[PDB]
């Protein structure tokens, strides 16, 4: 169980820190992290979470 690891994106807009790391428990439900990063130009919600 590491949380170093990336489950997937949450489209999260406007993305806050905390909200992603919220959304991304509502898609990925073995996530325990997430952080908006921008890629490209768009922030991206990232999922992070112990892929099993």
């Amino acid at each position: 169980a590491h949380c170093d690891h990336f489950l997937g994106e949450a489209p999260v807009y406007p993305c806050k820190e905390k909200a992603c790391k919220s959304v991304c428990k509502e898609h990925y439900h073995h996530a325990c992290k997430g952080e908006c990063e921008y890629h490209g130009r768009e922030v991206h919600c990232h999922c992070y979470g112990d892929y099993h």
